[PDB]
């Protein structure tokens, strides 16, 4: 049997088989119980409602996402994401495939620990390992050198490796995107008059976060033209008929990205991380850590990125430095490409931890 | 033994067992006490007569609705409501059935205790249950989403219901149709020189509230063609031999649904009504809640509803928004439908609060 | 001259020059245009009553709050208030002094630049500056640190202020109370069977909102000695010569403050939103925002608050801190003596916004 390389995204769970195009599924981690009560009498209602059918049954129901600042709310609800997740998406019993799971670099220990061995006594699997997500984005551009970043809803991060070994000195997890863009969107939004202050509500704020936002070319400019008559505003249609005009705000909340000041929080941005983190390694290293930046991550694909950071960071780096900063199509995915070409290796068979070794051994094999 | 749906009419009380074409029973509410001095020997006389003796013998005794304002006015001539009803019309003991009653949404405390209670002790029931009339009507439409219409003589409700929940932070009682439209045809029938001030000779007036009155497409359009000289009189004949002719006043009865300050009220139409009880509602539910806007109860057999609703309610509700109005046939027999389909289902059988039961756990079981 | 602060209000609009005691005027808020037909010929009727001669024409007229969900509904009806409670409550000029005007936190933009405008060439103040209710509260306690709650009908607000500097990331506006527990209380009292459904007769609602309710130690050992035949009832009377007399929806309304799922909407109690936007501040900050617990606003005038409050904080907070919940007599007129204190002090006369500086600048002026 054919291995499975199931990501444990923060948005956005990914899923599908090792090996050879895209994944089968995937659908927005919420889980919601319902908070008003039935009349009907069938009774023909869950009890917990997972994504997609919590998409679906929105304003009855209260949403509550199981991963929350990179760490999962309790495993009650974490399994039943997996368990919807394998039995009616993917259709696959876990004992017929080894599988391949996902993790955020610079989680708290025992939660890896934790995780394996809940995973391995509930469903049973043969065999697994677990891959950080950011290096398995290096697969997935196919590059050997670079620094990497998984950036989703709501924990982004920063890790550089050199042909082929990791720095463990220069790595940095800053807890600013995506997800407090999204709180952050529906705070600007109500200066606007629209109020979508409720857990379901919060749903349509991050649909609008991917479709209407963009990046400036420079802030205090884009901000000048905005003083100006000339229309940056789109309109948006709502489910029950309004019609939502945003402009400002439309440039202000990504760049937020560059500048953290704007949700009033200390650290620094995506430009200033990446030259510090460069600037923690080795003199000769740097010169091929710049132009292998590697954008990834789902909230990385606003259009203005990464000419804006391409403008910032050949500021602030050396005069005449080849810097190139690479961004493909499909970043959502990228994590999903990499575990694929990983699982489908040799001699990387002989890497997955076994049951029978997992038995003998007890969490301490997980390091 | 089959289950007896009783409804608890405003009317028009209506009785069937549990099953499968119509009612079987239907008759006016009325209880009347004879008002003048009996002189044939017999005697032959009863002491009150129900409906339908009571609307047979009109003119020589006054007639007392048993429910006023969604009330019953005392429970001794409630309970001869019920003996008349199970025994001299369906012809059936009570400890031979379970039985399922109705009741009005936004009743007060502790009137639904009260009557179960006193039911359970002077008819002996083996288990009883009580739905509100506006409930019952989802089944008979065979609808599972919309706003719910139970409008009897003299109390409408506008109560809205989502796939399978109900909402009760929307839930309005009107006290405005339709007794007090009853009311004011005969104080716009004084206005052309027929008096029918007396209780009996009211009911002639709720007969012609039924067979000749309309709803305008437009109250001021329908005014301008009334100021010409072509007829919208209809000539109804009376037991006396008078004819009267009405037609101005014939459409204007009726769109005081649409306007309460014809009556003088300072409470808001139909259309209104049903806007902000949707506009009282999740966002992502108001997309379902129009086009499922269901009218139920016999005050809603006019003819110009609910086109004039439609073209109502399209006017005040978003543009591009689909908004169909459901009204069939019968909706005077809704409630029974409704309730014929609930107590035959599966495992509302023991949903039922059994004798046992309530002797042990007392009025407070009902909630 | 001596400048004058006049709030705006939810309530209760309230006016007084700048110290040294307490307002001049406070009158519900209230316009309404008189529902029937005058008869009397003098005239002698204005066209729109506003308070108090509104409060003591109630049943004629249809009262309308002007300002509902913390934004005004036309400045048609506002510029009324306005002009009322300066020349015929006040006996003031505008022209004569500095002005200081309150905002609710939390409002949408542009209704801060439209009301600044309109209120410069309406009533030609020589100058003004808007200030919002919440950070006055601070000066009125005598406090530089604490979070504060501008608790008016029916906008609540929760901002963290720190010696002396505001926290953008934690402010939380809750549209819970307090209209909408005048609504629940009127749909709780349709349960007794006193229906109150018109707009005149809402205000006795609001009236008894004030006097009879209490708020419980703890909700589920009051509804156990409710349930016992000790008497929790108090007899109002109405001023048609009724007796209304409440019980158990007596601790059954203000307890919504701290559930409120008995009104149906998804938002979390005032406990969980203090606790929450505490834990929003940085760590060092936290323990001086534990003990500067201020609540301000008329809505917060039962009494079972503080101490409900209190027990249900130090249940949720860490174990062996401080909590000191700080609510004084008069907090009704918390905002008054806060912007009084204000106005008076050195330099704060150059902080206003004079009417040449205004036209100039021009809308973009105020923020």
């Amino acid at each position: 049997t054919t291995a499975l390389v199931c990501d444990n995204g923060s948005g956005l769970v990914k899923a599908g088989f090792a090996g050879d195009d895209a994944p089968r599924a995937v659908f927005p981690s919420i889980v919601g119980r319902p908070r008003h009560q039935g009349v009907m009498v069938g009774m023909g209602q869950k009890d917990s409602y997972v994504g997609d059918e919590a998409q679906s049954k929105r304003g009855i129901l209260t949403l509550k996402y199981p991963i929350e600042h990179g760490i999962i709310t309790n495993w009650d609800d974490m399994e039943k994401i997996w368990h919807h997740t394998f039995y009616n998406e993917l259709r696959v019993a876990p004992e017929e495939h080894p599988t391949l799971l996902t993790e955020a670099p610079l989680n708290p220990k025992a939660n890896r620990e934790k995780m394996t061995q809940i995973m391995f006594e509930t469903f049973n699997v043969p065999a697994m390992y677990v891959a950080i997500q950011a290096v398995l984005s290096l697969y997935a551009s196919g590059r050997t050198t670079g620094i990497v970043l998984d950036s989703g809803d709501g924990v982004t991060h920063n890790v550089p490796i050199y042909e082929g070994y990791a720095l463990p000195h220069a790595i940095m997890r800053l807890d600013l995107a995506g997800r407090d863009l999204t709180d952050y969107l529906m705070k600007i939004l109500t200066e606007r008059g629209y109020s979508f202050v409720t857990t379901a509500e919060r749903e349509i704020v991050r649909d609008i976060k991917e479709k209407l936002c963009y990046v400036a070319l420079d802030f205090e400019n884009e901000m000048a033209t905005a003083a100006s008559s000339s229309s940056l505003e789109k309109s948006y249609e709502l489910p029950d008929g309004q019609v939502i005009t945003i402009g400002n705000e439309r440039f202000r909340c990504p760049e937020t990205l560059f500048q953290p000041s704007f949700i009033g929080m200390e650290s620094a941005g995506i430009h200033e991380t990446t030259y510090n983190s460069i600037m923690k390694c080795d003199i000769d290293i740097r010169k091929d850590l710049y132009a292998n930046n590697v954008m990834s991550g789902g909230t990385t694909m606003y259009p203005g990125i990464a000419d804006r950071m391409q403008k910032e960071i050949t500021a602030l780096a050396p005069s005449t430095m080849k810097i190139k900063i690479i961004a493909p199509p499909e970043r959502k995915y990228s994590v999903w490409i990499g575990g694929s070409i990983l699982a489908s290796l040799s001699t990387f068979q002989q890497m997955w931890i076994t049951k029978q070794e997992y038995d003998e051994a007890g969490p301490s094999i997980v390091h």
